[PDB]
């Protein structure tokens, strides 16, 4: 399950950004 992982790190960078504009405006 090497693959998914890969996935989960792209998954993140989604919810993170959306941390820093959420908080922004």
């Amino acid at each position: 399950q090497e693959e998914v992982s890969v996935i989960d790190a792209l998954l993140a960078d989604i919810r993170k950004g959306f941390q820093l504009r959420k908080t922004a405006r």
